[PDB]
């Protein structure tokens, strides 16, 4: 796959890894809608807000599966680490008018 998953679960946002690149949710729009990073990097969503979301990538864009991501309740997060060059679509699966791609470059 072209991503890699440390935990299937949500975590808290305290338990975010020093060097995670952070994606914050809030206002029902991830605050960073077009993030670059390099391969090898680890994207954290992390949910600032009341309202649960989650990422979710349609089959065939992080690998042949669909990757639907947990929920994330306020105050916790997911993570990502990307494998391969590539332009990664996203968006909330109960709020698919939220979208977002991850660069990895
Ligand atoms: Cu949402
Ligand atoms: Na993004």
């Amino acid at each position: 796959d072209k991503a890699t998953i440390p935990s299937e679960s949500p975590f808290a946002a305290a338990e975010v890894a020093d060097g995670a690149i952070v994606v914050d949710i809030a206002k029902m729009k991830y605050e960073t809608p077009e993030l670059h990073v390099k391969v090898g990097d680890t994207v954290t969503y992390i949910n600032r807000e009341a309202m649960p979301h989650n990422v979710h990538f349609v089959a065939g864009v992080l690998g042949e599966a669909a990757l639907k991501g947990p929920m994330m309740k306020k105050e916790q997060a997911y993570s990502l680490t990307f494998t391969e060059a590539g332009t990664y679509d996203y968006h909330c699966t109960p709020h698919p008018f939220m979208r977002g791609k991850v660069v990895v470059e």
